């Protein structure tokens, strides 16, 4: 083994905690999440952990609601069971330094974008005309 070099996604690596969430309930409604799930998922305050190992990116989310973990290679689709229990087909790419996560299921699609803004990691969840913004800071 030799030690690898860095990459642009290193800006994302680390441990992040949710500090603010706007219009997430409306997002979840638009996605089709049911009442009891929305209310408990909307109350969650996740720690999000992003790591890189070679070509593989891992995103872990930990909360009192659910713990999730996905591992992927940019541009390479995978199967994902989401925290709300949708079975989706997911592809995650970089677009100009934004991590773009598209989920497809049941003829529907939603996009989750992650972007660095100052010391924060901003998450933008989009379902048709409904957007939710979630802001994370370093743990
Ligand atoms: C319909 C919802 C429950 C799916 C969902 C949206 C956003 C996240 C992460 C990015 C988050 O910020 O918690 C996780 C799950």
């Amino acid at each position: 083994q030799q030690m690898g070099r860095g990459s642009m996604c290193d800006a994302f690596v680390g441990t992040w905690k949710l500090v603010s969430s706007e219009n997430f309930d409306d997002y979840m409604k638009e996605v089709g999440v049911g009442f009891a799930t929305r209310k408990v998922a909307g109350m969650a305050k996740p720690n999000m952990i992003i790591s890189v190992n070679g070509d593989v990116i891992t995103i872990k989310s930990e909360s009192t609601f659910k713990n999730t973990e996905i591992s992927f290679i940019l541009g390479q689709e995978f199967d994902e069971v989401t925290a709300d229990d949708r079975k989706v087909k997911s592809t995650i790419t970089l677009d100009g330094g934004v991590l773009v996560h598209v989920q497809k299921w049941d003829g529907k699609s939603t996009t989750i974008k992650r972007k660095r803004e100052d010391d924060k990691l901003v998450v933008e969840c989009v379902m048709k005309g409904v957007t939710s913004t979630r802001v994370y800071e370093r743990a």
